[PDB]
DNA sequence: GCCGGTTAACCGG
DNA sequence: GCCGGTTAACCGG
């Protein structure tokens, strides 16, 4: 984690900072804390200037630093890693259509919010925003299915010391016409017990939890974390399939006749 | 539908409308073309003032004209219909603590953007907005499971002529730092072939379709539409119970 | 004290 | 045409 070292600095520049609210009034999903992410990234881009990238930004740099190679297959080789391609690359069509005149942009799908890279090591930072004027449910963190596939590809290629998936929670509350941050939390996904990750099937097969309450006591290796996750995943998928019937089938049998 | 009769007028007024790019960050989910919904509502209040209501606004006016009521239990009775209570009402604690000095505000999982009410008949209007400059996937229309519960409720309480769930799509495209409505469309859920609605399980069990493409040729009587929907839904759930093994399970067993 | 469903709307390594 | 995952973050008829 290239972030944990200067965490307090982050937490100190964020708490207290007021940012005028979005000219809409919703403050639901994407249209909420969003500007806090911008703040975090801006700080990092100035205090880790060379390690800090926006996912699409990293991709635009990757291809720009290799103008000699065109086509999608040659560009997919620029990742020198399957898992990394899975986690960060754009589609076949898009990858092939990229150019200095047609650069990549933000994409609702992008696995990460900001990218920190140094020494062929990658930190996938996803910043979560939370309105603490409510006591809502744990937000979507990452797709269980995506993580499952990511683990399977760590095992296949044997890439166990290449990337960390970390989370930064930014708590806020409305105050006048502004949103103001009241506190933050940090957590390393691969530092938590995988067998305990809660997967919310209906919620886009996403595992959900508040960064603030996530356990960080895992002791095995990254190879053992992945195995355990795939285990929990299959177990809970088998479980969901059976649980679905008891809730979405039987309760309505008395109508179909 | 109270909108359909005036639809040509709303399409006319919408096409050409512009709204400021909601935020510096790209427009996804709640941060997309939502502002246009405020324009639809505006037009409706302006031409159907006695019928046009925000969902929370309707609940606020309901409890408001019943000052003697008090208490969630007594207040739920005000709905005079179970199926409407299930689709519109708020939490028990939210209902209990309601007061003119503590009104309902919009909630994220409401159900409907706009409520057109008249003569005990309820039209639930949902506005879908879409970035037409690209070809994206059908958007989340409504929860398949929530629909099943409503159908189950309609059938049990035999209330088949109480409400309609309609949809308005308003397409836009980026013009500088403004979003401009370029097209529009409208369809009625209950006029569609229930057995053909696509249920996207992973995507919050949401049926998804582009409004402009929805089929409007159902024949039957609202009850058939419901019986036909529960049928399709259960079948899809069974199916989904299987497919979740061909994926998620069978292909990951190779690992421990 | 637990457990999970719903709004919004996105392309395809 | 058809099919279907993901990001965001929400409380409790
Ligand atoms: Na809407």
């Amino acid at each position: 984690s290239f972030i944990k070292p200067i965490y307090q600095d982050i937490n100190s520049i964020l708490i207290g900072q007021k940012v005028k609210r979005p000219k809409s009034g919703t403050l639901s999903g994407h249209a909420a804390g969003e500007p806090f992410e911008k703040l975090v990234y801006k700080f990092l881009k100035e205090n880790l200037s060379d390690l800090t990238f926006k996912q699409y930004e990293y991709l635009n740099d990757l291809f720009m630093k290799n103008p000699a190679i065109i086509g999608h297959e040659a560009r997919y080789k620029l990742f020198n890693s399957p898992t990394l391609l899975f986690l960060l690359s754009r589609g076949k069509a898009a990858t092939e259509n990229w150019s200095i005149e047609n650069l990549f942009e933000e994409k609702q799908n992008d696995t990460a919010d900001i990218l920190l890279v140094k020494d062929q090591f990658y930190e996938l930072l996803d910043v979560k925003t939370r309105n603490i004027s409510k006591s809502a449910q744990a937000p979507n963190i990452i797709s269980a299915y995506k993580l499952a596939q990511t683990c399977a590809k760590m095992i296949d290629n044997k890439e166990f010391d290449l990337f960390d998936i970390n989370y930064l929670e930014v708590d806020w509350e409305l105050n006048g016409e502004d949103l103001v941050c009241v506190s933050t939390s940090f957590a390393e996904l691969f530092k938590s017990e995988p067998s305990e990750l809660y997967i919310n099937w209906a919620a886009a097969m996403q595992i959900q939890f508040h960064v603030r309450d996530l356990d960080q006591g895992f002791n095995g290796t990254r190879e053992e974390w992945a195995k355990s996750y795939l285990k929990h995943f299959v177990t809970q998928a088998e479980q969901r399939a059976i649980s679905m019937i008891d809730k979405f089938v039987k309760p309505f049998k008395k109508y179909i006749l």
